[PDB]
């Protein structure tokens, strides 16, 4: 009782997500969740995104839910626990993978 479970990522805190060779099926979900590779590769987004899959049931359960999500209803695979990486992407309050060339908040 009280064991921990640690899922099978292998992702850099310092990098962020190996983008240039995640798997199609859990990659697509970061796309289908509006999230691009700058995010994947950010150690403060990669850290929350990362986390998801292991809500997800793991690496295993992403690649492996893809595949069982790709068959009932519809035949697409994203409507689902895209939905949830959704919500956890909104963790940042204020995350916005964009460039500041010459903005200013204050006024």
């Amino acid at each position: 009782s009280g064991f921990k479970h640690v899922s099978h990522v292998g992702w850099d805190p310092q990098n962020g997500f190996d983008v240039n060779n995640l798997d199609p099926d859990l990659r697509s979900l970061f796309s289908r969740a509006g999230i691009s590779e700058a995010q994947l590769t950010d150690a403060e987004t990669s850290k929350l995104i990362y986390d998801f899959i292991e809500d997800q049931g793991g690496l295993e359960a992403v690649r492996q839910e893809m595949r069982r999500q790709g068959g009932s209803g519809g035949s697409q695979s994203s409507e689902g626990l895209v939905g949830a990486l959704m919500h956890v992407m909104q963790k940042r309050s204020r995350a916005i993978h964009s460039s500041d060339e010459g903005e200013d908040q204050a006024g």
